[PDB]
């Protein structure tokens, strides 16, 4: 079977309608993608919907020796890590802990898929909340409903269904709970402290009033920190304070879904240690490879919780172990060659960047925004933000969209400053034509 | 870190339950097992809960140097699939629809976890009955239920935590969907053909009133060809064929769920070909590595399915190019070692082995049973299931518990006579023990 012929052959048993390339498994490296039928290069901010660290073939993976032993060890078998452990396994969980591990929150699990992560964070929030209820003589029956914000993006899976609210499409015609839902107080463009602190209240009122009219039923809040296929939508650090405080008031827990914002992209470990609010789970996926949660706070209070009683989350595999033990690798470069630090530099420049866009291209180029190397803009119209989508791809830059008009980039931890310039060059040569 | 001190370092951030061993990545092959720890061998009829098809290390995959080459390019890095076509994908693919694929069923779905490609069968069929639903008139709010087993294991997900019912631990106080659940029929011994019928016309006769009790809102019946974690629960060809034709009475899909049952373990590629029963939809996963879903049948009836419409169904990766690569070799090896009919022989000869022990255990071991090499017997009580399982552990024999009182098999596709013995000896030693 040929690059030419992949379309064809995956075309007669699913819909195709992917990217025209064929990607080079070997030639593609760092912030570049390339097609194997005409080996033209794609300029990458698109890192498989923001789930590559280093991008392809990182060379501190590919030209280590004792690395591709253990890689293949891995990948030749998929043991199910959930009742049989191994060194493999058991390196990539303490270097995990140590690169990304928050001292309040010790209870790692793992799983394969971000919807399914989100999902267990759930699970342990549902369990913990009947569990507290019945310690405190309240039907245990109660604490089955999950607040949560409009524009959300949790995943596609029985669960996170009732949650995400982006598109119709993901959720049109699959059952739902009917679970809380409040308006998110996102910033926007021209607005000050008091304009920002009165959308606030709102949210905060009807949060409230969904905690005191369901009582003792809501087991938490799921939020994104910044809200990515919604449409790269930030929250002020207030926000999150007050749900914070709301939460306790109420004994429910705060859980953070940190699949796309995790893992170094906002210039830190995780967005929620830039916000100074403390979650009781973390959600996180892509980047990470493997995917799953970590748990502590108000989790440890309820002793018989879903960390410290057997068979109550699982899965046959407990996550895969070639994924862990890439993940481990990508998480030592991490630390090795300080890529937080670089994010947090190198988004200040393509913010720069955006600004500068914003400012020669003023009633196109709306809104530009970002922490660490998570940004976006926004145009008038979503067929203007298709048109320059397309024309971006016509000049080799591969970027995403998000909701009615946005485009995210989203550039590996490694990215450059002269790869950010030529991204950036790109947009101005498409914008006049999209005008 | 080292062998000695894996359960120590995972036990800082897991709950650890799982084996006493640390697995020898490297030395283990075949249906062996190696403890890293003491380099004892076990003999594993346990097969990382029946997800290995060829058990670790098989020498068509270890001295492939082609191959090697072909995993390590995939080990490297982790694509989206679901949105970057490579030529390793379509390799996968087309050797899937070779070996494996049904001409009723054309259209192919990859995603990670079971779980998840039972769901996403659900999804299938939601959008199916409400799309059917408005072409014929119906409301297309209605189509949101799914019939299903007593004793059913579906998966630890949003939807499947609303079908799984074997152990309370796996579903407690957890939020589910009240959907309409009717008991299994299944092969008890010491019934003869009309007790039989007896007890699945009454199946029958609760699945009738289900449909006609909430009218056009059930979108799908979903059954385990045979239970596996209930405890290895086969049904009569003859149960199938009726709720097949229910099914089409009241223009619902049937799902068979044969994540356990799939991959040649039954003696065919899929256990329902044995059952001469034609499902809409077919949920795979664990020995196919990556896991999915296969559709056809009704399902084309309706021209904007979840198959024809883009974004209906995804994930970020669209499963995993790891386990895809891997999958393939797996199944050119099946295809050109013939293990399907393998797999028939070596059922038979296993089975035989355990009507021998229940002639000479006419008190204890009970039920013998099996399809293919899945097979499992019987002990009276509880505690001497689980009193025979830790004795076979002593003697370095890995076989799973199920259900109340069921020990099953599941030996890798490639077990040779002599090691099927070898478990057979290991049960004689420890029955006198248990007694
Ligand atoms: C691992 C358990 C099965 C369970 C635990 C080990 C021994 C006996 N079983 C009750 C279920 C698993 C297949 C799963 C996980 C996540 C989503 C869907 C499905
Ligand atoms: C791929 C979509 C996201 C979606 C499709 C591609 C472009 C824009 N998005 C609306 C959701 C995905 C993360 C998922 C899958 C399965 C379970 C949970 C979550
Ligand atoms: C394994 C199993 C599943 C769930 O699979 P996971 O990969 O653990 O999510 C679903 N159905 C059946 C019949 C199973 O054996
Ligand atoms: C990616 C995404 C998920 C779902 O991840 P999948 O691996 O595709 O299931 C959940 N939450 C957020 C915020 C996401 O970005």
């Amino acid at each position: 079977t040929t690059p030419d012929r992949v379309h064809e052959v995956l075309g007669r048993s699913m819909l195709v309608d992917g990217l025209d390339i064929v990607l080079d498994l070997t030639r593609s490296g760092g912030s570049y993608l390339v097609d194997a039928i005409t080996g033209r290069r794609y300029l990458d901010m698109f890192t498989f919907v923001a789930s590559s660290a280093l991008g392809m073939n990182p060379p501190a993976l590919v030209d280590d020796r004792e690395f591709h032993a253990e890689l293949m060890q891995a990948a030749l078998n998929k043991p199910s890590n959930s009742d049989v452990y191994s060194v493999a396994m058991a390196r990539f969980v303490e270097t995990f802990a140590r690169v990304l591990g928050d001292p309040a929150l010790p209870h790692l699990f793992f799983v394969e898929g971000g919807a399914l992560a989100v999902e267990n964070a759930l699970k342990a929030a549902f369990d913990w909340k009947s569990r507290h209820n019945q310690a405190h003589g309240i039907d245990p029956a109660l604490g089955t409903q999950v607040l949560h914000l409009r524009g959300a993006f949790h995943g596609r899976s029985g669960y996170t269904l009732s949650l995400t609210n982006t598109k119709p499409t993901i959720t049109a015609r699959f059952p739902k709970f009917d679970w809380p839902r409040i308006d998110a107080p996102y910033m926007r463009p021209g607005l000050d402290e008091p304009a920002m602190a009165a959308l606030e209240a709102e949210a905060l009122r009807q949060a409230r009033a969904a905690f005191e009219t369901r009582p003792h039923d809501i087991a938490c809040f799921v939020a994104e920190p910044i809200q990515g296929e919604g449409g790269d939508r930030h929250f002020r650090p207030e926000f999150f304070a007050a749900m914070r405080e709301l939460c306790d008031e109420f004994d429910a827990l705060l859980i953070f879904d940190e699949v796309q914002t995790g893992c170094g992209l906002t210039g830190t470990a995780w967005a929620y240690q830039q916000l100074d609010v403390a979650p009781d789970i973390v959600a996180f996926g892509k980047k990470t490879q493997v995917c799953g949660v970590m748990a502590g706070r108000r989790v440890d209070e309820v002793a018989d919780n879903v960390f410290a009683v057997p068979s109550r989350l699982n899965s046959t595999w407990g996550g895969n172990l070639t994924d862990m033990v890439r993940a481990r690798r990508i998480l030592e470069v991490i630390e090795a060659e300080g890529l937080f630090e670089r994010a947090v530099q190198h988004g200040k420049y393509l913010r720069a960047r955006l600004d500068e866009l914003a400012a020669d291209f003023p009633a196109v180029v709306l809104d530009p925004r970002g922490r660490g190397l998570m940004c976006a803009f926004s145009l008038p119209t979503t067929a203007d933000r298709d048109e320059l989508i397309r024309q971006l791809w016509q000049r080799a830059v591969i970027v995403l969209p998000a909701g009615a008009d946005t485009v995210r980039f989203r550039p590996p931890l490694t990215v450059s400053t002269a790869e950010i310039d030529a991204a950036i060059a790109a947009v101005r040569s498409a914008l006049p034509v999209v005008t």
